[PDB]
């Protein structure tokens, strides 16, 4: 049974997206929250087209439309909690 197996705090905080924020306003590697310019599949030229269509895209229009049908286009999900989704 995987219990206590490698899923430890001390591992998973490198893996949480603090390490890329640091990055982020650190270097400016990591771009302003949005897409990229370079497939993370094959490297491939992504269009400003899919970067404007997709706020984050990470596939060039190849590697996009294959998963683009792959995409549920629902969720089904229930995370009962209030946040600040608002402009005050
Ligand atoms: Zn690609």
């Amino acid at each position: 049974m995987a219990s206590g197996w490698a899923n430890d705090d001390a591992v998973n905080e490198q893996i949480n997206s603090t390490i890329e924020d640091a990055i982020a306003r650190a270097r400016g590697e990591i771009p302003r929250g949005e897409s990229l310019d370079e497939c993370e599949e094959c490297g491939a030229p992504i269009p400003q087209a899919r970067r404007e269509a997709i706020p984050g895209v990470r596939l060039c229009i190849h590697c996009q439309q294959e998963k683009d049908l792959q995409k549920p286009a629902y969720t089904g999900y229930n995370r009962r909690g209030s946040k600040d989704s608002q402009l005050r």
